[PDB]
């Protein structure tokens, strides 16, 4: 028994898989349901610090699932969990800014940064370990 299947990441109970391509955040949406997983949504402080690590290294920009697509200014992760104040700290300063409406976060420098859904962006997929 291997907790993770060939090529995905395995980190505390969980599985990671970053693309190597650029979609936009609904189409990323899409390429993580096909592999069985789902575009990473962070549910704490020790994971986020994790994965943005690999963002800031490779210097990529990263979609994670959270948006406020929905409701300007509430944020809200793909599996419908809103974001918990615990997080706002992650956000670069000045962000989010929703210049020219943007709904769809993304891992960028060292935090996050709200930027236009229909960019197309590098991906992280997060699905549980195998029992
Ligand atoms: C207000 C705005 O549009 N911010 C842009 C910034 O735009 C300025 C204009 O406001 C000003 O009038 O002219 C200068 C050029 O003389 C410039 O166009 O331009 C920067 C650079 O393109 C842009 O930041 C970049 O945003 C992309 C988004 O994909 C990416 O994050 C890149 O790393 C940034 O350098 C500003 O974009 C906004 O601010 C960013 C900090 C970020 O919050 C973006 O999501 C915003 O759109
Ligand atoms: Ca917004
Ligand atoms: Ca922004
Ligand atoms: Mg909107």
């Amino acid at each position: 028994c291997h907790p993770c299947p060939w090529e995905w990441t395995f980190f505390q109970g969980n599985c990671y898989f970053m693309s190597n391509s650029q979609r936009n955040w609904h189409d990323s949406i899409t390429a993580c349901k096909e592999v069985g997983a789902q575009l990473v949504v962070i549910k704490s402080a020790e994971e986020q610090n994790f994965l943005q690590l690999q963002s800031s290294r490779s210097n990529r920009f990263t979609w994670m699932g959270l948006s406020d697509l929905n409701q300007e200014g509430t944020w809200q992760w793909v599996d419908g969990s809103p974001l918990l104040p615990s997080f706002k700290q992650y956000w670069n300063r000045g962000e989010p800014n929703n210049v020219g409406e943007e709904d769809c976060a993304e891992f960028s420098g060292n935090g996050w940064n709200d930027d236009k859904c229909n960019l197309a962006k590098f991906w992280i997929c997060k699905k549980s370990a195998a029992s």
